[PDB]
């Protein structure tokens, strides 16, 4: 058959895939939102259905036999052309599904729904013990599962890995190794604690008894609906619902989904949960629809999707510009901001204090969160630690990072679901979300000049199609690290964040 | 290979398939509730993805291998086996979606999304110049499909096809054929003829007037879900939406979910069409949930399925023990009711007029509506009609049975989607479902004494607990007209309605 012929069926084939995810997807929000009480052990087994067919599908040989027919041909001659993007990233996703071991595959997938199931009830039961052994079941697999795609040459283009860590952080954050990222983090630990030390030595605190004042729930719809369309998420092709955790996930063209937890006695959680999660879904809007299903149309990496969530959530969300446009509305819909200023309001939304939560922690102390939690892994996978000492290094970790410790399981180690899920070199990607939100913003005031006050005046279009052009319409064209280096000059870097968070809080404490 | 582990094979394959399938059911579902309004042409997409997986699925060479071990096995012999029953299923499907070309299935599958989606746009404007060529076009498509299940063997142990139209019946009523469906309407023409007549001439009148009062929207909503909990629904298994065009979907065990839809200045469509669902769904959360995804677990025919949503909706729904005992509430709920009496209020819901509405036609006249349609359906089939003469045809047969005809195509040949959505031998259905509905309820009533004093008591569960164990429980063990048979003792017949009806309205007028 002719390179083209074999492209157009690879291609076919492949998007065919997609379609089939995406009811998935669709399945996926329904559960979070809608699905009956009753209905969750149906759901699951839907889910285990559609799972085996896309792994099926995702390791089926023809898929090999098409991209032998186009690879070196002339249809990929150009490195950046759609074609060329779309197979080099099908031949890679290609060979790590077909790497890992069909028992692999299976057991893990198994050990970490069940490892998932058992933490839900674990958690509040402070359980350690009883999930220990679900964790170390995921841990043992994941570790199997990266020594395999350790030995295994990286994907074309990108550094060797230094470490078998660096296997595990690839599949999230495509090309970044743990070598890079070590000096990023240190250089942000610096940054952050000199700053913490001004923080803390502060005699000005922020009044947040304001945030736990009555705000009443279809008010804070209401609200966060006004907000959605004046940043610019067309609500046409979306919708913003209320669940217990809130997520973005993207059914296709014109169909991207936010949602958010409100609480009436909390006005961060519903507010500020949906303008993260808007943030996702702008990018997801952005993307080049013809190229849905593709490669070139996919996002291109956890890290970059996290940079767009952070970006509106806080860097435009909690900035001055922002409130001094929305405070005033704010004001004539919630009767609790009535004696409270504008400066008072934006203070307080920025408060910083080291806490234990991670998704309860501010801007400033999350990052450290992460470094925690990057620090435990590299140590689990190169056998300096064991998972049965998790809790005791966790919490000797965060006493040396924040300042404070768990007092038990259920707000310490246990805190998170990833593990339990088998998200090893997930945490990451948060962080360097925060760092290449605020790169991308400063070149962004470069080229626009300053931003606060457009926000100021509801001007937020500019920004947004600024970020549509530089990156959303880039889809996956390019490494995350090279996508960052063509849109700023520069290669990732934590000083545009630390430069960031330092005048932002010179000037609150 | 054993005949088990060919069974056991082909259970395991086919139940995969439906657990698929669901997923396009809630696809469905979504399609109509929470779709954001860009989304549809990703959906559609998504849809025919979905069925090229489930096409070849269904045609998967395996299916007859397997079933060729199982047939005229030891674990066949009961005819009422769970596994007989399901061989037997399963041996049709798979002939049938085998006979059926894959392009005719996709072609078809086109031509309706293309002449639903025209036509919703083209009714409220009285354009049939403009659909009749997508109309055509689905009509032809349907024709050929109809061909070819009709050259070929019926199920074993159904009667011979009678024409070609029978081969369409089938496959919404196993088993049905035109043959013996003109007798039952000839009877039941016979019939509503005359009861229409002592209406008419009939000196006693309902105040309609009442049901259009205002009637906030959030308050029939409320009132809505009193009356499925308050009937048997599981709320905690199922849902209420409101939609465009109510309709009930199951999406599995634990998970069926119905819709709505309310006009602020009229009663009935909020309240008799959520009741109208609910018997539907009654029926699906009433099925075995241990052989779902199994023929034995599944709905027998759209006409019991119906005969199930009209029992609700109209022989409890609109009885005088059932307002006797909810009016107070509804006296209650809504101020428009505030001088109306239970008698008055009564007799207004269960107002009969001839219309051209056949969604809105009352529980008397209702019937013709269906009887027109059929006669078209019959005459285009036999190749007397052309779809260019619809119009006509319409005109003519409403004024000789209903006695009042369409003067546009809006409330004439365009009212209902069916014939766009490709519906043909589909209409007769419904009338099936009242006939059943009127020799279902008449057995119960022997077995469990006048339900008139429950109803009026709200003690609904001994007669639903009647269907489960009586209909729901038996899935498709049973053709519907052997079901009918087996549990009140007599073949289909009309009688049994018009019994129904001739002393309901005698009462009433």
């Amino acid at each position: 058959m002719t390179p083209e012929a074999a492209y157009q069926n690879l291609l076919e084939f492949q998007r065919e895939t997609a379609y089939l995810a995406s009811l998935g997807a669709l399945a996926a929000w329904d559960q979070r939102t809608m699905i009956p009480k009753k209905g969750h052990e149906h759901r699951a087994r839907q889910m285990a259905a559609l799972a085996r067919l896309l792994h099926q599908r995702m390791t089926d040989p023809r898929i090999g036999e098409w991209l032998e027919k186009v690879e070196g041909s002339p249809l990929v001659q150009d490195p950046l052309s759609d074609a060329a993007v779309n197979v080099r990233e099908w031949r890679q996703a290609y060979e790590r599904a077909r790497a890992i071991p069909e028992r692999l595959a299976v057991e893990l997938a198994q050990a970490e729904s069940e490892a998932e199931s058992f933490w839900e009830e674990a958690r509040p039961r402070d359980d350690w013990r009883g999930f220990l052994p679900y964790l170390k079941r995921v841990y043992a697999l994941t570790k199997e599962k990266a020594e395999v795609l350790f030995a295994l040459p990286p994907a074309p283009g990108d550094p060797p890995y230094g470490e078998l860590y660096d296997a595990l952080l690839d599949g999230y954050e495509p090309g970044m190794r743990a070598r890079e990222l070590l000096p990023l983090f240190a250089e942000l630990k610096e940054g952050l604690k000199g700053l913490l030390d001004r923080i803390l030595g502060s005699g000005k605190r922020p009044d947040t008894s304001i945030l736990h004042r009555p705000y009443p729930v279809e008010a804070q719809r209401r609200f966060a609906l006004e907000l959605l369309s004046a940043c610019g998420y067309d609500l046409e092709a979306g919708r913003l619902d209320p669940t217990a955790h809130p997520f973005e996930i993207a059914i296709g063209p014109g169909d991207v989904r936010i949602t958010t937890r409100y609480y009436e006695d909390f006005f961060n959680a519903g507010i500020f949960g949906t303008l993260h999660e808007m943030g996702h879904a702008l990018y997801e809007q952005g993307l080049p629809k013809e190229h849905w299903g593709t490669p070139r149309g996919d996002a291109v990496s956890l890290g970059v999707h996290e940079s767009q969530s952070r970006t509106w959530e806080n860097l435009v969300g909690r900035s001055l510009g922002f409130w001094e446009r929305f405070f005033p509305r704010a004001r004539e819909v919630f009767a609790s901001l009535g004696d409270v200023s504008l400066e008072d309001f934006h203070f307080a939304v920025n408060a910083v204090e080291p806490s234990l939560i991670r998704v309860e922690a501010d801007e400033v102390t999350y990052n450290l969160h992460i470094l925690v939690r990057l620090e435990l892994e590299l140590a689990l996978f190169r056998g300096e630690l064991s998972p049965e000492d998790l809790p005791e290094a966790w919490a000797e970790k965060y006493r040396d990072h924040l300042g404070v410790a768990p007092k038990d399981y259920k707000d310490g180690v246990m805190q998170d679901v990833h593990w339990a899920g088998g998200l090893f070199g997930y945490f990451p990607t948060y962080t360097l979300g925060n760092l290449y939100a605020a790169q991308f913003f400063q070149k962004a005031e470069a080229e626009l000049g300053p931003l606060e006050p457009r926000f100021a005046r509801g001007e937020f279009q500019p920004f947004l199609d600024w970020t549509r052009a530089r990156i959303h319409a880039e889809g996956s064209r390019f490494r995350p690290r090279v996508l960052v280096e063509r849109v700023t000059g520069e290669a990732p870097s934590a000083r545009p964040f630390l430069a960031y968070l330092e005048k932002k809080y010179a000037a609150l404490y």
